[PDB]
């Protein structure tokens, strides 16, 4: 169908790690789904010792919000760059076809907005990110990425075509940060975004992140902000990394069904311990919780996770299952 | 079945690169398979110029021994931390469900042991590793990891469901090491394990290993210690990397059937030149040797292999096959 | 069949990014396909500021030319090392079985040549590279790699066995370079290849490339040298990385069908945004262009692409399609 003749619907986005309400399988026909995002440049505290990032965001968050449509829908995004920002921006949707993912049609200087439509003709989780000519990596590594999820119109399916359904979706964006240090060995704090550029590029070129964070800060997804679930609930964990590879893992769990390349027309793999999100992509994993407790969800380069920040928590309520796991003998003195 | 009512069997582990005797397809019903491992902290020489690592091991080796069960069995591990060690330890089985892989139920201080049971309900090769709170990466990168192999009860299968059988299994654990240097440019040698910690963490955070070794040392799997096979033999090569990605390759061979994500309910890929083991996982490859000679088995970042240590040898006996490969003209002067 | 009794054919190679003419599906029976390559050591300018590499090539190019045969053919390569070169060389075909991929049978000192035959019994794209004992990574990272493509005799197939056909093939070799700097912060320029060795090895061991280039130089596949296509054309993009992982992506496009591990007997994945080429392998992607314009084809570590060089262009002619993508509102002032 010609999108000019299709029904339009507007979606209200929600901040990560939540995902806006949506159907999985749907009876709806194709629609033009309208979204708006407003770019916000801001200084963010990214760790527990006060380090700041001169950040750049879609909608005020790292990652930007997840946009969910169904295959055959059209995404119609209004991208707003307020006059309070300093830099030009745009958006490149990996789910889109043509014009550098839309970037060529969405160059917005501060004070401008633009509206792009594209057909979401391929199912999967797809990165979107800013990509202004001449400063693409800087915008991405400063925070400007998120996920478009294009669900099959009949929902997710296993390799045999059986329906998969999730009760809750969470979106995790993992950001490799390149925060400069000065000659005194301390991270630099910059008064403006532009002042951070040259020093950051030099760090970028070392390919060694200073920090690797989920959702904008060390510990973002811990404490009051841990993800939650219950025994018996099936969760979809969407993981995006717009610049650098990562290897997600749920400690004490699995990926029951995983699309690590993120494209739902391909059969998922089952029983994964750790999966692999290629830099420049989003993937997705389903897991049904079977044990209560506080899980970690992390990048299983354990240095990247525990030293650099790429780890969060999932607090799960419910009944312990001794068939799956039992402490036979608690820690005690070695028998003589 | 309730594991409390199942038969128990004890397995005697063997040191890598061998794997303890086991059946592939079995007629046995599910069992509780009992294993014991004893942690050993020790200083190890890891290269040919005398560099030492303040190492930490399961059962005295890097990797720890491979534990083999069948899907539906229960693993019942007694983990022993002798009083001669300095650090607390535990174990996280990626094959297990709950309690941070068992780590929360197996915290053993020196002088203690604990016994954990879990259902091996998912087939595959799975990493196990130590994970003590607050010092997880250090224990892993110091040597505390190995593989649990959970075989399908009817053995390995190809994508069409045809039986695959191996004649011999080898286990290769690849360890990215982070050995500090001092101001004189020499690797440091520490009197105690604890003394190595701060300096090591700083190296870890650079994400650049000093060494990347198979099975505990540069050249571990070479010379008298090369792996062996014969023409006609099918070998299973289990490869674990608990912290960092690797890309195994058999020079002059292939991965005939490879589960690079390591999970046997998924179809394997065939004819691989190089496969990919995500940090935090174990995978497995089958190969049937068709040519004699000394093969290399290595990480195909060739710098990681040849400069940093991630390479071993397989010495294969048998008859050369000129249909597969023939030297038509030996090296000789360029024709005029 | 015994290759000694098969028909022989000679192929004339072409320089990257083109691929020599070949059939996809063929009615031909198996043949011994004869190729010749001549090693050329030479100094190359690799970036826009005059940096040089003491390079080593097959046939004068980075990558070496792509060799195309069909499964069941035999490859019979004459490798020539002219007396004007300084180093010994050989060739390791990942598509071959035995003798370290042929390297043990092809050690040629300057002034020598050798001829190797092997059965191309496995379909896929496979790396070939030089591998002289004691200096393997140096030869590879200095430029000595390319691709052997072994097509199924009936052409490429989708997961259901439907025929895939491409109109044009391009070959992209991605090279992580390790160019030393001196104490003045400038890249070194060496008078001879041998003089570059020690300093290069030290850089290699940092695992941080100075440059990551397609096809021999920053910008090699841009400007007059951009890849080309038309709307409606299906292109096969062969991507080789003999030493280090990469993650190809077509900006504004997709991988319609991708064999990221490069082995055509396995089903491809569809709709990929970004795929993954393990260091030490070649993979292949098909894409049918649906929009005109200048695409980028790049490694989606965007720092590696835009800062270090791993990006090229595809200039595509044809008609813009507003169903796939439309600018609804051009950039304009934010509504009041
Ligand atoms: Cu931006
Ligand atoms: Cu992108
Ligand atoms: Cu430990
Ligand atoms: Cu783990
Ligand atoms: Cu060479
Ligand atoms: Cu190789």
């Amino acid at each position: 169908q010609d999108a000019d003749k299709l029904p339009h619907t507007k979606v209200t986005l929600v901040a990560p790690p939540q995902v806006h309400p949506h159907e999985q399988a749907t009876k709806s026909g194709p629609k033009v789904v309208e979204f708006t995002m407003t770019i916000e440049e801001k200084k963010m505290v990214i760790d527990d010792k006060g380090t700041t990032l001169q950040a750049m965001t879609f909608n005020g968050s790292m990652p930007g919000p997840t946009l969910v449509v169904h295959e055959g829908d059209y995404v119609q995004l209004t991208l707003v760059n307020p006059a309070t920002n300093a830099m030009p921006h745009n958006v490149d949707f990996h789910g889109a076809t043509g014009a550098l993912g839309g970037a060529k049609l969405t160059n917005v200087n501060p004070g401008e907005q633009a509206t792009l439509r594209f057909k979401a003709d391929r199912s999967g989780t797809f990165v979107y990110h800013c990509a202004p000519e001449g400063m693409v990596p800087w915008h991405v590594v400063s925070g400007m990425s998120g996920t478009l999820m294009v669900l099959p119109r009949d929902g997710l399916k296993d390799p045999q075509g059986k329906p998969l359904h999730y009760d809750r979706a969470y979106t995790i964006g993992e950001f490799d940060l390149y925060i400069p240090k000065g000659p005194d060995g301390k991270y630099k704090d910059y008064a403006t975004l532009a002042e951070s550029y040259g020093d950051t590029v030099q760090v970028m070129r070392t390919l060694t992140p200073s920090h690797i964070v989920f959702n904008g800060k060390v510990g973002a997804l811990t404490g009051a902000n841990a993800l939650t679930a219950k025994v018996g609930e099936t969760v979809l964990l969407i993981h995006s990394q717009a610049n650098r590879d990562t290897r997600p893992h749920l400690i004490g769990g699995h990926g029951d069904w995983v699309w690590e390349t993120g494209k739902f027309a391909n059969p998922p793999q089952r029983d994964l311990e750790t999966w692999f999100i290629r830099g420049g992509s989003a993937g997705a994993a389903l897991y049904t919780f079977k044990q209560p407790g506080v899980y970690a969800y992390l990048n299983h380069n354990l240095i990247e996770a525990f030293e650099l920040g790429a780890a969060g928590h999932i607090k799960v309520e419910g009944k312990w299952n001794d068939d799956l796991m039992k402490q036979i003998k608690a820690p005690a003195p070695i028998p003589r």
